[PDB]
């Protein structure tokens, strides 16, 4: 009855030579990675961009997430009122997040095995006897708060040691984002234990790339694009009737589904733990979902080839 972890997605460890151009590298690994939907890329050991967000002034109001909101829908008094959220700094959010996780598991946050957090996450999502509520930061533009990468924009100070990172093609501010036609900037994610995102693809079936600047790992699940329609059919068969008819862009706001359910219906699913300093790439029309193991900070952008 415990969750069965999907097989691991490919992890690549490029040489310095392979690491010069991200689009060339992604094009070369595509024959394998597009068959798994997601892959993980570990930069060379010495590639360590400094964290460039203005942490002192970094303030944000997280949103609240109830893990079992869908299963709970199987009329509670005064529904719609979450209590409420307050404004945090990055530091005070992290204090809240660590206290939550260490209290939840009764152990220091870094001693909780990633497989236990995963098993407990999926138990909680389906449990009606236990309502767990977490908070996270998303819908956070790097244009308002600053990028996690140094940028030669004249707004902060680049040190000489930072300049190579401001100019690197793996700096997500330097990824190509313009689609060709006859006719964006990176976003930031502040996670805590159990905060999660449900199954979705990107607009225009775009690639996406995500960098975990620091913190505890981010656990991902990915489905290759060749199984996109099978995943959509399982969702339709098993989603609530009230939401079955909804357009994809709205339905993707509530498409939470245990990976084992998809696997039981023949949908291939792969997993990974993205750790600090690692990239995850999602391929075009590769459904993905995931959750955070603890307090962390990621940056992501949709790019075009
Ligand atoms: C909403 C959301 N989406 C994503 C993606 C994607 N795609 C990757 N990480 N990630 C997140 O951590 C969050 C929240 C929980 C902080
Ligand atoms: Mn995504």
């Amino acid at each position: 009855a415990e969750f069965v972890p999907p097989p691991e997605c490919p992890v690549f460890e490029p040489s310095w030579e392979e690491f010069t151009d991200p689009l060339s590298f992604i094009g070369r690994i595509r024959p394998l990675a597009e068959k798994t939907g997601i892959c993980k890329i570990r930069p060379p050991k010495d590639w360590q961009p400094p964290f460039a967000c203005e942490v002192k002034s970094f303030r944000f109001t997280p949103r609240v997430q109830r893990l079992n909101e869908l299963e709970a829908m199987t009329p509670r008094e005064a529904f719609g009122f979450e209590q409420a959220v307050r404004e945090y700094t990055l530091q005070s959010f992290g204090e809240m997040a660590d206290n939550f996780k260490s209290d939840y598991f009764n152990m220091p946050v870094h001693m909780v095995p990633t497989e236990l957090v995963e098993k407990e996450f999926w138990r909680l999502v389906s449990s009606i006897e236990e309502d767990v509520i977490v908070e996270y930061g998303a819908d956070i533009s790097s244009k308002d708060f600053g990028s996690g990468f140094p940028v030669k924009d004249g707004r902060r100070k680049i040190l000489p040691e930072e300049e190579e990172y401001a100019l690197s093609g793996w700096n997500l501010n330097n990824m190509p984002v313009l689609e060709q036609s006859v006719l964006k900037v990176p976003w930031l994610y502040v996670g805590m234990c159990f905060s999660s995102f449900c199954w979705h693809i990107e607009d225009h079936w775009s690639y996406s790339i995500n960098y975990l600047h620091w913190g505890e790992p981010k656990t991902w699940y990915g489905v290759p694009s060749h199984a996109a329609e099978q995943l959509e059919e399982v969702m339709r068969e098993l989603a609530p009737e009230l939401f079955e008819s909804q357009p994809d862009l709205l339905h993707q706001l509530v498409t939470i589904m245990n990976p084992n359910v998809l696997m039981e219906h023949g949908v291939p699913v792969y997993r990974t733990n993205q750790c600090a300093g690692e990239f995850v790439v999602t391929f075009p029309r590769a459904y993905h979902s995931g959750f955070n193991q603890g307090y962390n900070f990621a940056e992501a952008v949709n790019f075009c080839t």
